[PDB]
């Protein structure tokens, strides 16, 4: 059975590793292969059975079908290879070749998945919402988790992997700024300028680096600085006069710190997490035939995802907005790659509890 | 029994009252004695239920005892008029004397039931540890919640009690800030200066004021300029060049926020919440016999405590620092009184479960 092959294999936990760790692999293709070949069974599995805990109205969807159909293959591949000779120097190829295989054609599945739930509130409820969100997270986390996996491994036997161990936090972050301003402007026809601040206490006045993936801190700054110019110009529309979006960059002991500030009016305590909520986030999925501008918030989960890559690896991202001045939102990262461990959602019994189950203990306002 | 009267009106739910219904009181003592004399036995049992759940060696304590036996005094004196006549005058009267007569006999319940901690902490646990912290947040917030109903009907009785239905804001932020520096100056010779900006979005450049308890507020910017202070006189104390600490108050639509920055250097991420835990935050009390200025930070819960006041009528008090720069500090109180309803604990299976229960579905790091 292939529901056999899933439940011996969820029955495992994922096994979490370092940045540290991701980082002494590129240093040995055996070695990685002896790894992933249960590793990789082992995360496919545990989130594929929580798959299957979904509402049958979005499990069914063409959309969720389809991602279930792609793990089931991708399961299929991978567990191909669990005997196949550790020696083996062709089966070494062909492993290196199926994750090269996996890692390039699905892509898609972030999008892929949000169509789904576009499609599950279109044709179809509050209780099963609470599974839904709780899925999302650990579904996109888990996500996160497998492709960061297959990207490590089809850079390094296809900088280390994906890892830059000298990350220049700033330009990155500039790179996130024009980005979103080049959309800005084409769907405002203006935009605020950046104001950027830096202190590494650490050592001051030198350059903040550190060891992580660009990329991820890249999707992070790009929807936070979408997120800000949005409200900028959206509140201030009337008087023509755009705030700046302000950005401190700290280096402390521990925390790389990126605040981002803007005077796009706020959002009441009651409503900032639905920022976060992946139901309320459901977003039309921009059309193809229009010459329009994309508006710069909307389809894709940007925020919540965001908030993902900070957790991944123990960091976070957290708002809080003064309603009627302005939000800050703030990217904590671990400053030490030793610091910096996978965040992992693991299938047991309290997984299965949290779809299965429902704070008593205060009075309801 | 005692036992017995405590499981009686432990069974009942508290039931809490918004800000415009404490407001409507002050508008018939008979009215209030109705609803006294079943409301103050019913919160005074379900917390009393919850000090009995206490670590046996917490509850031991002189002080945890003492203050047991000052509930236990004051639910005997308030179901003495269980049944006395809500038509006779003489009973009302008695009644209005015993809600005044405990009203200004117990002040002191905060730093001795804080007492009891440090005798716990002295004498003798990480399991029992969140059990102390659950509890704490519980038994001061219930406090919180029967010392208003006794400061109203004492005061009313005996501005609309102790509710100013225009309270001015940064008149009670100035007073907050002069008491903070009087202290900060006694123990470092020094203290930041202030920086004061205001915003109406509600109705511009017009005064900011909301139907609120002022002590309330008062206590609650207090004890973060005095956290703010002690930061930045700690962090700056070479230079010898203090940077001023900046309050932004905003009035929205929906949350009126006071948003209070400091440059005292920061906390990571993983500390920040210890300045809301009791265990850690359990420090020495300043002794009698001494000329030796009082501390800015140390005994007496400042913080954990604020926060509930925050939390109280529906606000919240949030903290985000950047280690290495400075901390935010930001108390959101809900702007119309009919958002303002009592948050109130309640004894019953899930708070008892609680205490004698336990995210085993993630990986830990
Ligand atoms: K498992
Ligand atoms: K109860």
């Amino acid at each position: 059975g292939v529901p056999g092959q899933v439940d011996f294999y969820a029955r495992f936990s994922p096994s979490p590793l370092s940045m540290k760790q991701f980082l002494d692999f590129g240093s040995c293709e055996k070695t990685s292969f002896m790894f992933l070949r249960q590793e990789l069974p082992v995360r496919l599995a545990n989130i594929m059975k929580e798959i299957s805990l979904l509402p049958d109205n979005l499990l069914r969807t063409p959309s969720v079908q389809l991602v279930q159909s792609w793990y089931i293959q991708s399961l299929q591949e991978l567990l191909d290879f669990k005997d196949k000779s550790a020696e083996d120097a062709k089966a070494i190829y062909d492993f290196t070749d199926t994750v090269i295989r996996i890692r390039n054609r699905h892509n898609d599945v972030i999008p892929t998945m949000a169509q789904g739930v576009i499609e599950y509130k279109e044709s179809f409820d509050p209780v099963t919402s609470q599974n839904v969100q709780y899925f999302l997270d650990r579904f996109y986390m888990s996500r996160i988790s497998i492709r960061m996996l297959l990207n490590q491994h089809s850079l390094l036997f296809g900088h280390i992997g994906s890892i830059n161990p000298n990350c220049n936090v700033l330009e990155v972050i500039k790179d996130g700024y024009e980005n979103a301003r080049r959309l800005c402007d084409l769907y405002y026809i203006n935009s605020p300028e950046l104001e950027l601040e830096e202190l590494n206490a650490k050592s001051p006045g030198q350059p903040i680096q550190v060891v992580y993936v660009p990329s991820h801190l890249y999707h992070m700054v790009f929807e936070l600085f979408k997120n800000a110019m949005r409200a900028t110009m959206e509140h201030h529309a009337n008087r023509g006069v755009y705030p700046p979006i302000q950005v401190h960059v700290t280096l402390g002991n521990e925390d790389l710190t990126v605040k981002m500030s803007d005077r796009g009016g706020g959002v009441p305590l009651r409503k900032i997490d639905r920022l976060f909520n992946y139901m309320y986030s459901t977003a039309p999925r921009p059309r193809v035939e229009t010459s329009r501008a994309v508006p710069l918030a909307g389809f894709g989960y940007g925020l919540p995802i965001s908030r993902l890559y900070a957790q991944y690896f123990q960091g976070d991202l957290k708002l809080y907005s003064l309603e009627g001045y302005g939000t800050d939102a703030v990217i904590y990262i671990k400053a030490l790659s030793t610091d910096s461990i996978e965040r992992l959602p693991v299938y047991n019994k309290a997984a299965w509890k949290h779809y299965n189950t429902n704070a008593d203990d205060w009075c309801v306002p």
